[PDB]
């Protein structure tokens, strides 16, 4: 019932980027089908219907090309060549299907030098000095998770490719290929920094700029009761409205942007946040424009007063799920569909009328 | 030149994710107009067209409201109730272009208790249990920059939801509000650790995970001169790879699995790594499965092969910058134009017939 109803999906399972730019698509209302090799627990896997394919074979290629015959985009995130040697590259499915969105989810890109190897995020974000910008100055680099080279920089620019090439087609009535690399989305993921970089505002050293933790006022504080807050008070305003909450007088602390007295204001603002637990924080700044927020464990979050009145998660039989984003104001997003039974693939062609 | 060449773009001038989603739309090929208040030195300000108004007079609006009755999207990164009260909001745009889509970009949304609480990624993220899963388990939680609020859960949804609009509008003929929220578009970002939570395949104890540093074989390394490798080793094969690599025999080592003994494991792992430089591992892994990768800091990564040989970077102005992302084989994306000096608005109106 969102906005991309009536959008066909064939993918090709793999893993990281690809299901997550195909859950997403699926999410947002497009009619989306994953060939598997021959009922799911992954919530990932929700809003699909799954059939499965020997795709080695003479009938699950033909089975396949029927499929994608009749789909608008096909994501698959296989090693450069893989899906070529199958009979399901590029080239061969513009013979069935010259509208066809070709979406190609890798971390390395099509070509180059490092095309054929292996990896995974931590990879990808090593190379382009991502990694390196993460964690405390003093320690080596902590990975973000998978959330910057899998997803941000991955599965959402195969799906800005994807919807992009859609739009171009509106007027040009052919489809393209699209080559989704980790290592680049998640480059223009921080194209921030670059610019930054450029004109002496952010610096190579871990740790040591406004935005990495080296600022006391962009961190986390730990409270009396061990757990934490998160203060992002850059604009003096904010920042000031933080020192009131503390009760501190601003004329007996450094400078809010003297670098060189930062561990001394440090200092003074963890004794500040130290002297209470963290929910004492939540109270003293209420409706305030301090910046201060309690960082909530996954789960505690489904009791959070502003995460509960959006309806930002859903019960999914067993634990909370996010609901799709972004929202729509006329087309809404359904809640999704769990995995369900794997289904006959001739049942979807019929469907589809392929 | 690339797949949105045509699309016409009103951006009112924000921080954060709104110049980062007008960006890389421009990037992409659209027609970006940036609306100021009354050249740059910001590369994220590439692929523009800069105009200036005081949106709070009358001429600037009703030149403003010429402007976008002209466009196909407008992008507004302001609290909640800020474009209503200038006669820019959803409402009065619907009155002078019904196919308008209104991207609106925020942190907590378009409603609820928080939605007029100033705050930046950091918060946004702390809310939802991201930022909590975030550095090392004996340590506070570390910001993994701005990049997932702001950019993975903030502007790349701003961007999916446009495109799936835009979609949307070829079958209705007609736009609609896009309410993306950075709370809601990193929840959707991170659901791959909502879906593993509920299979007992994630916890809330920060660094004690697969893929946030609390497996050996999932994490960085220092090595002898005090820089780095990433080590992305996770499936059986590859591991092997890495362990061929460093001269070490399996036989000798606790199982990669085995959590009980992964001190044990990262304590054989770290000793290996310390004795040669992260140049010689880059070297002994630089064709292999093995998942390793030295880690390059910003200032070496102009100097890394495949990134050289793909063009992931251009030169700028004194400094490199991303080129677009993702790539498209038929109507690829020119170089981005830098940022250039402000322009008369009714320049862009006889342009764009206004
Ligand atoms: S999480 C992010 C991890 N990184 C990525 O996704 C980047 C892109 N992908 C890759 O680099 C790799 O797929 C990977 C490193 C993740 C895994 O490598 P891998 O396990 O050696 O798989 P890969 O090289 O992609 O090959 C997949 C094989 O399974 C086959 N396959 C896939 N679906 C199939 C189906 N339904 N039926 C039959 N075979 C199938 C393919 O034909 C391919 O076989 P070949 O090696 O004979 O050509
Ligand atoms: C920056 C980082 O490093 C990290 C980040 O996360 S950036 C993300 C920051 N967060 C967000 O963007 C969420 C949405 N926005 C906001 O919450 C807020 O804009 C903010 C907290 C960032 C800034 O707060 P603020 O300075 O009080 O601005 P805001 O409340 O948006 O109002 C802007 C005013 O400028 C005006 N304005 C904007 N463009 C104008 C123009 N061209 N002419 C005249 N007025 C203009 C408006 O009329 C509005 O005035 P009013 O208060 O009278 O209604």
């Amino acid at each position: 019932a969102g906005p991309l109803s009536g959008l066909r999906v064939v993918e090709l399972a793999g893993i990281g980027p690809g299901p997550h730019a195909a859950m997403i698509l699926g999410d947002l209302g497009a009619d989306v089908v994953r060939i598997d090799r021959p009922i799911s627990r992954d919530a990932m896997l929700r809003n699909r219907r799954i059939v499965t394919a020997d795709l080695k074979s003479d009938q699950g290629l033909e089975l396949a090309l029927k499929l994608i015959a009749k789909a608008d985009v096909l994501i698959e995130g296989y090693r450069p060549g893989v899906t070529e040697r199958l009979g399901l590259g590029p080239e061969e499915c513009a013979k069935v299907n010259d509208r066809l969105i070709y979406a190609r989810m890798t971390g390395w890109g099509q070509t180059g030098p490092r095309s054929q190897q292996a990896g995974h995020d931590i990879n990808y974000i090593s190379l382009n000095g991502i990694l390196h910008a993460i964690g405390r100055g003093d320690e080596r680099p902590v990975p973000p998770l998978n959330l910057v080279g899998d997803f941000g920089g991955g599965s959402m620019f195969l799906l800005v490719g994807i919807l992009a090439a859609l739009w171009e087609r509106q007027s040009s009535g052919k489809g393209q290929v699209v080559d989704a690399a980790m290592v680049d989305g998640s480059s223009v993921l921080i194209q921030m920094m670059w610019a930054m970089r450029a004109t002496g505002m952010w610096t190579d050293t871990r740790g040591a700029n406004m935005l990495d933790g080296g600022a006391p006022y962009y961190d986390t504080y730990e409270c009396a009761d061990g757990r934490y807050v998160a203060v992002g008070a850059i604009e003096p305003q904010f920042y000031a409205a933080m020192l009131a909450g503390l009760g501190l007088d601003a004329a007996e602390l450094p400078p809010q942007n003297d670098r060189a007295r930062w561990p001394e204001l440090r200092a003074l603002l963890t004794e500040a946040f130290a002297s209470h637990d963290r929910d004492h924080w939540g109270a003293v700044f209420a409706n305030s424009d301090a910046c201060v927020t309690p960082v909530l464990a996954f789960g505690e979050v489904h009791n959070e007063p502003h995460i509960i009145e959006r309806n930002t998660f859903y019960e999914a039989n067993g634990g909370w799920q996010p609901m799709p984003a972004p929202r729509f104001s006329r087309t809404a997003s359904s809640q999704p569909r769990p995995p369900a039974a794997t289904i006959d693939i001739e049942a979807v062609l019929t469907d589809w009328d392929g």
